This record gives structure tokens, sequence and C-alpha cells, in this order.
């Protein structure tokens, strides 16, 4: 009720932890109770945690706020890498 502003989901692939708990449309108003503000933050969130890890993020829908359980894996891409912040 005042400009929250923070980020936009981007996708919502199969056989995925964030399938069935975020969709797409639907915004993250927080993390593991963190406010995020920028998308850099998360690229921290994310450095902390390893792979295998478990994160519970803070999204809103129709005004319905929800935690999501998603679990940081590596990518083929960039194996030095830990979450880059997808859904």
């Amino acid at each position: 009720m005042n400009e929250a502003k923070g980020v936009y989901v981007m996708s919502v692939l199969p056989n995925m932890p964030a399938a069935g708990r975020l969709e797409a449309g639907d915004r993250i108003a927080a993390i593991d109770g963190q406010p995020i503000n920028t998308s850099e933050q998360i690229v921290s969130y994310v450095r902390e945690k390893q792979a295998g890890d478990r994160v519970r993020v803070t999204f809103i829908r129709d005004r319905k706020q929800h935690e999501a359980e998603l679990v940081l894996k590596p990518f083929p891409h960039h194996p030095n890498q830990i979450g880059l912040g997808v859904t």
C-alpha cells in the first residue's frame, strides 16, 4: 500500500522446486525475512548459500502472501555459481 516495487518473477519450469509454489506474474516481497529492493541483493543471498541448500522465499499473489520453498542448484553455464535468481 505504498508502491513496493521489488522483483518480477521470470518463468515456471517443470520438475523444479519452484513449480506449484511459484507462478508467473507473482513478485518477491522478501526472502527468508529479508526485504529485496535490488536484483544484486539476490546475488549476495545465493552466494551465502551453496548447492543443496534450502531457502524460504516470500511472494504475494492477488493480495495473498505465501512462502515458497526453493532449493539452490548449480548451472552448466556457470557451475561455479549457485542460484542466479531463477524461478
